């Protein structure tokens, strides 16, 4: 039963020197920022077929389905705030189902992006790994941080920590 303080240490302790705009943190599952989400060329190059925008809203990254009209990808917008009291857990299961289905397809290439692809987005991926990949919160973080510096809100961590106890049983 990892403590919150522990999880935080784990996150900061093993960080790489730099952070790219996007990284494949799991086979065909990418974590990225708003710069990558708006770069259509890049998305076409990586063959992205699905985009989960965890920072939707006209006051955040207002891309939306319209933005990808030409490309033939699936859009999933989530109006989430990145503060420790926002309830992101309510999207853990529906997003995990969404990722799973997308990755069950040969072409399937999923990009989960935040404004910085380090908190909201990362939290959804961790939830996906825990739920569909049978990983504990610890294993999930280890899996992802080996490919991208991530740092979910202390609140998101608390939520993931609660998910971990639920899945554990």
């Amino acid at each position: 039963p990892p403590t919150l303080a522990s999880l935080q240490r784990l996150l900061w302790v093993r960080q790489a020197a730099t952070l790219n705009h996007i990284d494949e943190v799991w086979p065909s599952l990418f974590l990225g920022d708003a710069y990558a989400a708006r770069d259509k060329s890049k998305l076409i190059q990586l063959g992205i077929t699905h985009v989960v925008n965890a920072a939707a809203g006209k006051f955040q990254v207002d891309t939306g389905a319209k933005f990808y009209r030409g490309m033939s990808l699936e859009y999933y917008g989530i109006e989430a705030d990145d503060n420790p009291f926002f309830d992101l857990s309510v999207y853990f299961l529906p997003v995990a189902r969404y990722i799973r289905a997308a990755l069950s397809v040969p072409q399937g290439r999923v990009l989960v992006h935040c404004a910085m692809g380090v908190s909201r987005s990362a939290t959804l991926v961790l939830a996906f790994l825990m739920i569909c990949e049978n990983m504990t919160l610890v294993e999930a973080i280890q899996t992802v941080q080996a490919h991208r510096n991530i740092c979910p809100n202390s609140g998101f961590l608390r939520q993931l920590q609660v998910l971990d106890n639920r899945l554990g049983r």
